[PDB]
Order: structure tokens, then C-alpha cells, then sequence
């Protein structure tokens, strides 16, 4: 159904139905806690935001995260229980992913396999693909939001990764005169949502190699990169990828956004097929 | 900078003026002709029912009058004074007798180069002034080209001093994951005002949008490739200089795309 907004007046009404564990992250959005639900025993993640620390602003962007993680459904997109709210604090019981972020694991393990960037890409096309459906553009995909709920090595010795979408806050749904109106203003909105798929190709790109596909000294400098756009290969790891791979990358960040491929495209595509 | 006074009622601010016809009427409110009883000055007051509009849009006037505040240009209207009663709200602004440069345009038909000249040359620096300040327009249209006097010169050539309005949609303009397409907005979010003088020109010259189409997505495929159609009768007489300029401000990628102050720099003006 639809997720309950309980209004309660402290702590210790949520207190009643959960028991508050360690900290898990911490940062200008707040802090999240493990929690255990005391009547099923479940294991939960709280994220508390302290209303009166963050002015109008920063909760004025939680109430548009917390409109659309109650309007969303997907099974990699994370699952938003319930939302208390106190008169000073708000708090978001959603599913624990207790493998933690993406970014956390990656720089541990170096890269990954084919096959293992080919399931993590395919559960990120396929909640983007949600999304744009949906009229949802999320602007902030990166591997820091990508959470991990459980992990699977196979028989092949091959990871497999039940990965969540995170942080809506930055999130906005779709919706002058025409005869005055720019080509870029139209290309911005007929194309605003392009930018969930050149964060996808990044995250491909960062799941393959190791290393961001542009990095640089400055600002700018890492802009610049980013407008020319080249993804370079000729490395040494890339004769081990297939060539297949290197296509889709290549379709998930064309520089220009009208070639860029779409999410229902790459849904298709047969390097995540076959 | 202008006081936000703050009044009782509507017979409050006829204290102050003798309000005359209607000039204008719309989701914008309504625009009255005014006389300061004491000065005999007119102005043009706008009124906004605060209920009529909504939240969303007294949010819009709020900031147009906070933009309205800072900026001083001949060639940018002036904001005299703000009033607000509980149920409206006034904003007393120089009184553009003449109108719209739309409507002015199309009982004329088109304009000559040098009227063109004048008036794009007006738009010019009040636009270099709004871009040198951070502020971006993105609404210039002929619709809010206001016209303060007219004036035939020798040439039998009118001469238009012109006042932009409209300032509601106005601007006061992690980093390996970002796409090209928000650093060109980001880089390139002024660019706009300079393709809608492009389209100004365009339209006092000719008569007619330099796009047209009988569909939205036919429009817009126009719009994106930018092709520019020199051909009518009207053309042979525009010298070749107002043409090069006409294509360095409706260049379709605003990269490449001519400024404001390069467009005062133009030989075109000068
Ligand atoms: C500012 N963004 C980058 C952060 C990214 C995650 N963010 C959350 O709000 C959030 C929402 C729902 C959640 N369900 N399970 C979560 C977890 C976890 C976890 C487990 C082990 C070790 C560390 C973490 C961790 C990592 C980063 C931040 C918080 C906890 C979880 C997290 C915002
Ligand atoms: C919704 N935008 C397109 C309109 C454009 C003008 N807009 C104003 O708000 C505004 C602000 C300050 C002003 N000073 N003098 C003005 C005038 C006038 C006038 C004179 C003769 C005949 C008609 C008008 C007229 C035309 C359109 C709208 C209102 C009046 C004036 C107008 C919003």
C-alpha cells in the first residue's frame, strides 16, 4: 500500500517500537542508525535529520526525498517503511543494506569482473528505467549512494550484489513562449533526464578499471576532461573486456545527450542480455 | 533602493493616486494608468490580487521586485515604489505610454535597418547590464519590449526608447560524476537572452519568426538545427553586416554563440 506518516512528539514513542543500535554513517544528512524492530525482530535502517539544525531549506529537500521514496516501488530502489516525525527530529525506517556503500567496496576489492558489472549495471538500468517511467529523475547517481544489501559468490567464483538506490534529495519530477526559446533550453528540458545515464556509464567505467574515467589537478581541469569526453582505452586491462562492453559504454556516455542511449534502450542491449 | 511600505487597504493607496484606465490584463494581474495627486506624475501600477494568483505566483513577484530593486538601466524599467496591503499588491513603475514593441510591430509590419539598429542597440546594453550583474533575463520577447515615446527623425524613421520588463523568470546566477550537458548549462545559462535578440531582430526586420511550424515538435526541430532563411524581398535591401550578426546571435550552439558585450563591440551597432 502506501508508507504510514506517523506524527509522534519524542524519541521514545519510535523508542517503543524499535531498539536504537550503533551509528552506521554520518554527514550533513544526518546520521543513520541500525534499529531492530522489537515486535518482529527485523533489522532496519534509521535515518534521523534533526529538523531545527537544518534550516527551512535542507527540509524543504526532505520533504520532496521523502514524497518520492513513498511514491516509489522497485526492488533496487531502497524500500521506505515507515517516517515518524517529531516536532524537532524526523525519522526514515527503511531496509538495512548492511554491506554498505558500493564506493566502500569497490576501493577494497580493486574491480570487478564482467559478468559482476554486468548484474550491478543491469539492477541500475533497471530502477532507472523505473524512474524515467515514471517522470523521476534522480541527478545524483554515484557509487556512494549505491548500497549493498547481500552479497553471493556462485560457482564461478563471481560476485553477486543486491544493490540499492539511495538519496532522493536531490531527486525532481518531469513535467515561455516557443518561438523565442533557445536549442539548448529545449535539449535541457527534453533531455533532463540523461544525466542518470552518463552515471551509470561512469559507474561502469569506475566498476571495470579501478579509477574515475576523468581525474585531473583543478576543477576546470576535470571539467575539460569531461566535455571532451574521451574515454580512453589501449589500457592493459581492457583486452580482457569484451568489446561489447566497450560499445555500451561508448553508448552510455556520448557527450551529447541526443545520442546518449536511454534507460528503456539499454534495458535492450545485448551485452546485458544476449 | 525602494521601500516596501506596507498599507492598510485600497482606499489607502488612493490616497496617494488617481487611478485611470486599464492597459493591460492577465494571470500577471492587472496594470492601471495612475496620477500621484500630489506630484501629477502618472505611472503604471500593477496590481496583484494575492488570493488571484496563489502562492506560487506571489513568490514569482517577489522575486522580479527584489531583481526590480537593484538594477538601474535607461533601458530597464524602473521600479518607483512597492505597496502591500493584507489583499494585494502594488508595484508603481514609469508609464510606457505607447505599449508593446509587439503590438507596435505588427500594425507597422516590419521596421527599417536603422530602427532595427536602434532598438536592438538599446536591448544590447541593457542586456550587457544584466549579464556584467549576474542577472539573466530568460523572457526577452517583443511582448515585453515596452515603449516609453516614439520619435519620426528626418529620415522619416521612428525612433523607439524602449524599456524591458518582466523580470519574474529572471535568474541571479560531486564533480567526476557530472555530465557535459549541466557543465554547458551551468557554463552557458546566459546565452539565451542573446538567441532571444537574435529573434527580436529577426522579427523587426522580416516580420515573421525566424521559426515557425505548424507543430510543437515540428517548431522545436527547426529550432535545433537553427537554419536561417535570408531569402524574402525584404532581405535584398539588409546589409550583409546586420546578416552576420543576425547569425553570430542565433548561433545554435551558445559555445559559439556571440555575448553582450561582444555584441556592443559589433560593427553592426557602431
Ligand atoms: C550521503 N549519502 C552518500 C549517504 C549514502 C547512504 N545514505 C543513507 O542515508 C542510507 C539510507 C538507507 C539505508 N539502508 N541501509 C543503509 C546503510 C548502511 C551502512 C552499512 C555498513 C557500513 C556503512 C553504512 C553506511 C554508509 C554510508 C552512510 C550511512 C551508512 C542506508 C543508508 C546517505
Ligand atoms: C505579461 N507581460 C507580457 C506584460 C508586458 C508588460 N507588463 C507589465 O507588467 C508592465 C510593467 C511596467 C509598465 N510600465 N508601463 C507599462 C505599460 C503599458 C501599456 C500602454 C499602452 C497599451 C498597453 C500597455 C500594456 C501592455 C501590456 C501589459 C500592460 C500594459 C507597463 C507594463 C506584462
Amino acid at each position: 500500500g502506501k508508507v504510514p506518516h506517523i506524527r509522534i512528539e519524542n524519541g521514545a514513542a519510535i523508542e517503543e517500537i524499535y531498539t536504537f543500535g550503533r551509528i552506521l554513517g554520518k554527514g550533513s544528512f544526518g546520521i543513520v542508525i541500525e534499529a531492530t524492530d522489537k515486535e518482529t525482530e527485523t533489522k532496519w535502517a534509521i535515518k534521523k535529520v534533526n529538523k531545527e539544525k537544518a534550516g527551512s531549506s535542507a527540509v524543504k529537500l526532505l520533504e520532496r526525498e521523502v514524497n518520492i521514496l513513498k511514491s516509489v516501488k522497485h526492488e533496487h530502489i531502497i524500500h521506505l517503511e515507515q517516517v515518524f516525525e517529531t516536532p524537532k527530529k524526523m525519522y526514515l525506517v527503511m531496509e538495512l543494506c548492511e554491506d554498505g556503500e558500493l564506493k566502500e567496496i569497490l576501493d577494497r576489492k580493486g574491480h570487478f569482473s564482467e559478468n559482476e558489472t554486468r548484474w550491478i549495471i543491469q539492477s541500475l538500468a533497471s530502477a532507472i528505467a523505473y524512474l524515467h517511467n515514471n517522470d523521476i529523475v534522480h541527478r545524483d547517481l554515484k557509487l556512494e549512494n549505491i548500497m549493498v544489501k547481500s552479497s553471493l559468490i556462485d560457482d564461478n567464483n563471481e560476485i553477486n550484489l543486491n544493490i540499492k538506490v539511495t538519496d532522493f534529495g536531490l531527486a525532481v519530477k518531469k513535467q515561455g513562449t516557443p518561438i523565442y526559446m533557445a536549442p539548448e533550453v529545449i535539449s535541457a528540458h527534453d533531455y533532463s533526464q540523461q544525466c542518470d545515464i552518463w552515471s551509470i556509464g561512469v559507474v561502469m567505467y569506475m566498476l571495470l578499471r579501478g579509477e574515475p574515467p576523468f581525474l585531473a589537478s583543478s576543477e576546470e581541469k576535470l571539467f575539460e576532461l569531461i566535455r571532451k569526453g574521451e574515454l580512453h582505452f589501449e589500457n592493459a586491462v581492457w583486452n580482457s573486456i569484451s568489446d561489447c562492453a566497450k560499445s555500451v559504454l561508448k553508448q552510455l556516455m556520448k557527450v551529447d545527450p541526443a545520442h546518449r542511449i536511454t534507460a528503456k534502450e539499454l534495458l535492450d542491449n545485448q551485452w546485458l542480455t544476449g
